[PDB]
């Protein structure tokens, strides 16, 4: 139980080309339900040398200007000047978009209780657009209710952007990457044995003010304060030689592919599915954010002190075919009265998600990066089921 | 012990637009390998309507002609007419790609531990590409050695692509999804409780002989009859409606987004790397194979029912910054002593691992779908280090 | 003069890959100007196998859906079944259009005679946005005042078009081409020595029923049988074997490669520019347009049997630099009064012709083929100025 | 004969986007060439914002790096920086080219005097692959044979790129454009009246130093003296405003959108075909060559003092269905007989014209700029063939 293991996890600043995808895609989302709330969105970005592709597709009856909402994104990251490696004014912005207002094509279609059943059930009316299987979880070893590694390495990547920002290291450059090795004694985390931090920069900085600057005004920064031990945590600032020429033209970006970056870090299983470029219509998205909003909500209770909420989805279906609560050992109650319980407490229906959790708001560029869970100001992060959950279970 | 819970797992066929990428982009790494076995890949395929757009890095001394390549491929997977929704003769092949001459850019540069510690070791002179966490199971449960959801799903996606291919229901067309939840008392399963099955047609066929083709040719022959329980288990065939039009023209696809049904379909957790289009010197691809090679001599050798081994890598580095194995409560011996054994028994650094398992081959294509793991003639589901194990166990 | 001369002149129906691009790029500027008249549209489409691309620069405070009306657009043509070689449902559409609003950007800058010289004159304003050299050209030997063998080179390929569309001759398909070599006394011409028509068909038919009914249906609707001599006149059907697959999937198609086709097939000398994808404010256009209105007027007033309109423009400069007007001895008066004349009674200057033609309305699509010149219902095919040109000669 | 008039014509230089598609387009067709001298191309290129587009058919089994191509030949024409706006380091380089090994297609199919007349004339053999009309002219005006308007705008643009090139005027960026207005007493030219340089440049340098660099280093270099008179001479530099902004950021360019630059300057009829990208079999490159050739040999001949040779070819066919010799009244004998001595003296077929040129090797980039025709050491502008036309007149 006093067992000594070694837990990793790694997160990447929104300048990576994987993330600056997943932000062009999520900027889409929001500008069209900026104008159209109802809007349905599948965006797909690629990102490579000299080129921006937007593929997928639209159903609205708003317009967004989406070269320039491209544009405006690659800028946000930082991406500015050629030297960057990649420059917002000069790239190339291609867009294959299947766009329909939605008097051409149709609305949603019927759900399975609907259709096949005859159900008059209003939450019932809007089926799964796909077949899903979606994670939630939540841990008290954090503030946040999140798995600790997970945590340390977005602050890492988000401190590693902000220092850029806000000017205080002005050498930076948008790409970076961050990665946690935490040692745990069971289910307790004690101390960080490793932190890598590899930042893309400009070459009139040497290795070892790079090394100081970093080490003083991100790590130490980011990571509390307990968990570093001078002489046993060890500091590894871009250990692959240097970092002068980083994000598009280095790799290629694609939307979806930092998946586990986006969720817990490897803590938990994980179903599949990407969230960013997808309206809430899409169960690949809602449904996770609803799990994690149910497993924070029983942590937060005190029902548990680690929980994992399952969700699956059958094509077609507003009712999920599974649900499952999963404590360690850490549940007040079993786990099946947990199950039922949360069953009660809440709704995992896709309309019933889209009501409860407010998801038609142009909300989602900042989950783009650093995250979508652990932060506040998100719908999903509000404990207020709280006393709900604890007079259900007594 | 005696606590009912829903597992579920799904798959796809080789004919859904991301598993479509995926098969594009391994199909290039294959070709390209076949000429030049020292070849360095990251093909990434975006799918879309009309279009197959090929980006990302190549390596080579050979050539391969990419476009007559991904018509081949589109072809192999059933897409040869237009009323399918995507058609290998008349769509659109874009090509992006920087491709490598070894005599521009560089050799893979030196690792970590050869140019700042000071290793004179060959195995530890390729390090880690890039940061990675990876994840590798196996269980007792099925013969395959793997979780019996994914498995399930898997033969079924896969039998669905073949009763297509044999004439035997000659009015399937390429696209198909299939899901399974199964009813587990604690770790063992029970029985089926829902079966989905999603399959594209030629609409000249209407559901309920769809439903009872589909029910005694894929379901009953892909499925066990012991977890086919009469009167309990659900069939649901394309509850979403009908299933004409399939692929690249209802849905854009993308390289590396079906990650979990590559892998053990959300059994363990994942670190988020993608397998295709990427040559074995990357450690994403690799040692989540090598990982799984491990955790499946484990299970094998006795040692454990069930083993998860945990890998993970700093950039640069040819050594791990973590190495775990966890036997939920399975082991023979303490889990400790089991990754100390393991250590001895295996070498997961990456030169070491490409070495071991000759990964240099063309053999990447089948991968592509159905499952990375669980299917015989791969090197990494070779069970030879077996008695190695045993030895080191005593 | 009692001489023989073989003159040679040619067309392409609406279905060559050529002729496309311009349709889709005139289509698109129909699109934005009907919206918003002075929009400012440089739209040039690339058309190949699966691919209509659409790249150039866009003014405008309109919005129209590009990919929906490049469909819209290639299907109006023929293009609806893979079978042809080219598809508006299946084939891929891409945009890579500079779009803006003149939020950013700018209204046209001031001419030269605005800012150098000091014209308070508002038609004086709006300068040529590039150099420029146009060629107007107008003759009596058919009523549409235009040279024979263009004249009949498209009314071959738009009686093959239309032949097509009525179903008269149902196996034809879009593309086609036509061909014409005429037999001259001196300057008149006698009778047409060869005629090539080449059109695309279904494999069904044979080249002797296609060349019965070609001969029968179209060549002898569209040439006046006083050009068609028995045992002189030469009939090539399809001299190049079976014309199976057309379009886009034989050859790539470009905007603005189908120039002397689009004026006076070679009769007189051309100044470069393309008409397609651009408006009115661009000389090249505008300025060609007007041309022919000049010299069609004077030959309708009956000056001159032919008459030859020569504009020149400096880039930022309103005013031609010249204006010249031939009449190949044809002239009633001396060439240089002509001249005088016409530079009463015309306005050359960009938006003087704008006004004058009344140009910023969609009429532009049906000009991208068969000729912008020699049909009626076209502003600048109006001969409204025979009275005012009359009087100034007497 | 004595009148006074003014002719206009134009020249862009290499930078201009148009012009770089047409050299991009030739450098393949070179590179082709030099591996596979039978190699069958026509590649069409596209040049926009951050993107150069390679499309069109290739039919040949030597290789060529397309991507590594384009970077190189967008560099030789001075694109190194992205203030310029493009940059051959950074843009994206999109592919879409049909390839092909002749093994599978074919090799180049029968002509039509082949299948359909019995012909076993070898050089019958290669019919045109299209329908084409061809204007070849030569005159005596200068000592290139070349019109002088044309000439000289050539020289200008020419000579605005070696003194951006070699540094003599290093604030010059590559997009350019010049015009020539030369006075004609008849059929002598007499004197310029008017040049118009627009040159692209950096906004460190203002209008008078530009000017006067411009016409003393420029202008008065490349006009000879005797055109230039002081006090009547107009010369414009940049009357547009300034030119910082150019090149493919502020225009598309495309492949054989300068057709007439690239020929006579407006000075005499075109068939509309486009040159670059072409292999020596399509007629339109060919044909016009050979034209050019008949012409100016003719001309040198001193069987005329102007020659206007015009070929015209029916598609699948080897023989011309027009050979028209035209001499504006400047004959030794009758244009007839001219037309027939040409017949007897030329083979105008394209085997033939393959042949007596040697048009199978890489010496195509050369032309992509600054005219096809009037320039030493190409195939077609060699007089080789004057005394044999000398005594077919006697």
């Amino acid at each position: 139980m006093r067992a000594l293991r070694l837990v990793t996890s790694e997160s990447v600043t929104e300048g990576h080309p994987d993330k600056l995808a997943d932000r062009i895609s999520d900027a889409i989302l929001d500008a069209l339900i900026a104008q159209d709330k109802k809007a349905r969105v599948a965006a797909e970005t690629l990102v490579t040398t000299g080129l921006v592709f937007v593929a997928g597709e639209i159903t609205t009856e708003g317009y967004v200007d989406i070269p320039n909402l491209v544009r405006k994104t690659v800028r946000e990251v930082g991406y500015t000047r050629a030297k960057y490696g990649f420059d917002a004014d000069t790239c190339a912005v291609l867009t294959a978009i299947d766009e329909q207002s939605p008097d051409i094509a149709g609305g949603v279609n019927l759900s399975y209780e609907w259709r096949v059943l005859k159900s008059t059930d209003p939450l019932d009316r809007v089926g799964a657009g796909d077949q899903g299987l979606m994670f939630g979880y939540a841990t008290d070893e954090t503030p946040e209710l999140m798995p600790l590694p997970i945590t340390l390495a977005h602050r890492l990547t988000m401190r590693l952007a902000e220092v850029r920002k806000t000017g205080l290291l002005p050498y930076l450059r948008p790409d970076g990457k961050a990665q946690v090795t935490v040692v745990y004694e069971g289910d307790k985390p004690l101390y960080v044995k490793t932190v890598v931090v590899s930042a893309q920069h400009s070459p009139e900085v040497e290795q070892e003010q790079l090394r100081e600057d970093l080490i003083r005004e991100v790590v130490r920064q980011a990571i509390p304060p307990e968990y570093l031990k001078d002489g046993e945590t060890e500091y590894l600032i871009n250990p692959s030689g240097r970092f002068i020429l980083g994000g598009p033209h280095a790799d290629t970006g694609l939307t979806g592919r930092k998946i586990i970056v986006d969720t817990y870090g490897g803590a938990v299983p994980h179903g599949g599915g990407a969230f960013s470029g997808k309206d809430p219509t899409k169960v690949d998205r809602s449904a996770s954010y609803y799990a994690r909003y149910m497993a924070k909500n029983i942590v937060a209770a005190g029902l548990a002190r680690r929980a994992l909420v399952e969700l699956a989805y059958a094509i077609g279906k507003a009712r999920p075919v599974s649900l499952r609560v999963e404590t360690f050992g850490t549940g007040v109650l079993p786990d099946e009265k947990l199950t039922e319980i949360a069953k009660k407490v809440f709704d995992p229906r896709p309309l019933a998600i889209i009501e409860e959790l407010d998801l038609l708001r142009p909300i989602y560029t900042p989950t783009s990066a650093y995250g979508h869970f652990g932060r506040p100001g998100f719908p999903w992060e509000e404990t207020d089921r709280v006393e709900a959950l604890r007079r259900e279970a007594g």
